[PDB]
């Protein structure tokens, strides 16, 4: 390796509200317990959603989780998926979406994988380096 930084997050949980940094922990670690990269994204009164949205995507985040004072309420978040046809999931429950993550996560992988290492046969550094 090198250094590792991060990298693609499977899931990306996006909280712009403080107050839902357990609750929103939660949803994030549900992902993970599929197996799936899942991280927590703080926007304290900082940025705004799309900022972090637009990391998503250009950050390889396939799924993106949104959460929110409201979200909490309700205990749904929103599944923004940013590979593969645009399917907008609103307003799904964690066990929902847990199944449509972890259904879609287990055929995104079959697409992901693809095969060892792809017919590329030369890295000379890649994206992301800083």
């Amino acid at each position: 390796g090198s250094s590792g930084s991060s990298g693609p997050v499977d899931c990306s949980v996006i909280v712009v509200n403080k107050q839902t940094k357990d609750y929103a922990e939660s949803v994030g670690r549900k992902v993970r317990d599929l197996g799936m990269v899942v991280d927590l994204i703080f926007l304290n009164t900082e940025v705004s959603l799309s900022q972090a949205l637009e990391d998503v995507s250009r950050g390889g985040s396939p799924f993106a989780i949104v959460i929110t004072q409201q979200h909490q309420i309700h205990r749904s978040c929103t599944v923004n998926i940013m590979f593969g046809t645009p399917q907008e999931h609103r307003n799904m429950p964690q066990a929902d979406a847990m199944v449509l993550v972890a259904r879609n996560y287990e055929r995104y992988k079959n697409e992901c994988r693809e095969k060892e290492r792809e017919e590329i046969a030369r890295q000379a550094s890649g994206p992301s380096s800083g």
